[PDB]
């Protein structure tokens, strides 16, 4: 990986805000205002347009398109599959779409919110090339910046490193980041350090395993391309579950509740400049196997399952299976912005048996 000279000036930058701690007229509440938002033809977005309905003062919708008929249509039926006709129909009334293509754009207003989720699709240039243009636009603005990222760019060590703790504090630990969407990810967040260090109103949060919401229809529109989804498929069908593999956390981070909690995040004026948005309640792959199959998983060899695995075509499977056995997971730190969330009467709901039960047999479902 690549680091600024200055990586030192953002770490302490990051590390002494998060000692501020809550301050007075600190959950002072700010005006989203009119607000740019990136990503809305995706899964967070769509939600993040319902949790901002009646708090911004107007949502516009950058939407990289061939024209604007067409960024319409994608936004449209981006919203139709997850809500009603009546509650898409009436969000419309507060969406202003605006048409890029493959960023040096105007913009109908002064823009007082700009809101960073969801990436173009080394496609790591591309990417961080749309935080840098963001960050621009932000400048121009005067703009609270809430630029949305992954909890996946603190969550690999290697097996040899002791430290492996990640909290609000960290940014660099050594980390792996391997995969080049967590590495995109993360040049953003450096990227939008260094625009804080200069000045920029700029928070950054890290964000869990998107689910189905905890309360919503539990269609996600290319859910068959989701690694966890295909992952959780591959074992559902199974029959048991190996060694190294039962023993996996797995977190159910609801896109609803994330949505709201976001939104609800960036109208507050806490000094930190980093946020943990997951579920704090992660449970491990075969205890969920087991409260959903309503029968004990068999527990095989790492050998023996890789071998299942891999007579069953489970490609998919197996490539997780290979980025744990040589990887170390990280423990994730999430309680100062869990505390912060409290200020705000917000929480995360309780997940039941019934909704597991459900939801795996909507993949199950939409499968095969």
């Amino acid at each position: 990986v690549a680091l600024p000279d200055n990586l030192s000036e953002l770490q302490k930058i990051v590390m002494s805000r998060y000692n501020l701690g809550i301050l007075e007229d600190s959950l002072s509440h700010r005006p989203l205002g009119n607000t740019l938002l990136t990503g809305a033809t995706g899964f967070l977005g769509a939600y993040l347009i319902e949790a901002l309905q009646g708090y911004s003062h107007r949502i516009y919708c950058f939407i990289r398109a061939d024209n604007e008929e067409i960024a319409w249509y994608k936004l449209m039926t981006n919203l139709n599959d997850y809500f009603s006709e009546e509650t898409v129909e009436m969000m419309l009334s507060n969406i202003e779409v605006i048409v890029g293509d493959f960023d040096d754009v105007v913009l109908p207003e002064n823009m007082d919110t700009i809101i960073h989720a969801g990436a173009r699709t080394e496609f790591e240039k591309v990417n961080v090339q749309g935080t840098v243009d963001v960050i621009r636009l932000a400048q121009q603005h005067h703009a609270r910046l809430i630029y949305v990222s992954t909890i996946s760019v603190g969550t690999y060590f290697d097996i040899d490193t002791e430290d492996v703790t990640f909290s609000e504090a960290d940014v660099y630990k050594g980390q792996l980041l391997t995969s080049p969407y967590t590495r995109s990810k993360f040049y953003s967040e450096l990227k939008v350090l260094e625009a804080v260090n200069n000045g920029l109103d700029g928070r950054i949060v890290r964000v869990g395993n998107l689910t189905s919401p905890y309360n919503g229809r539990w269609h996600m529109r290319n859910i068959k391309t989701n690694r966890f989804s295909m992952v959780m498929n591959d074992l559902l069908q199974l029959d048991c579950i190996g060694v190294s593999m039962a023993e996996m956390p797995v977190d159910f981070s609801f896109v609803d509740t994330t949505a709201r909690q976001i939104v609800a995040l960036a109208q507050v004026n806490t000094p930190q400049i980093i946020y943990h948005v997951l579920s704090p309640n992660k449970m491990p792959v075969k205890s969920l196997l087991e409260c959903v199959k309503r029968k004990e998983i068999e527990l095989v060899s790492d050998e023996s399952f890789n071998e299942i695995l891999q007579k069953q075509d489970m490609y998919e499977t197996i490539g997780l299976t290979s980025v744990d056995r040589e990887q170390q997971l990280a423990m994730i730190d999430t309680t100062l912005t869990l505390k912060i969330m409290n200020h705000i009467s917000e929480k995360w709901p309780t997940i039941t048996n019934n909704w597991l039960y459900h939801w795996a047999q909507y993949i199950k479902t939409i499968f095969n």
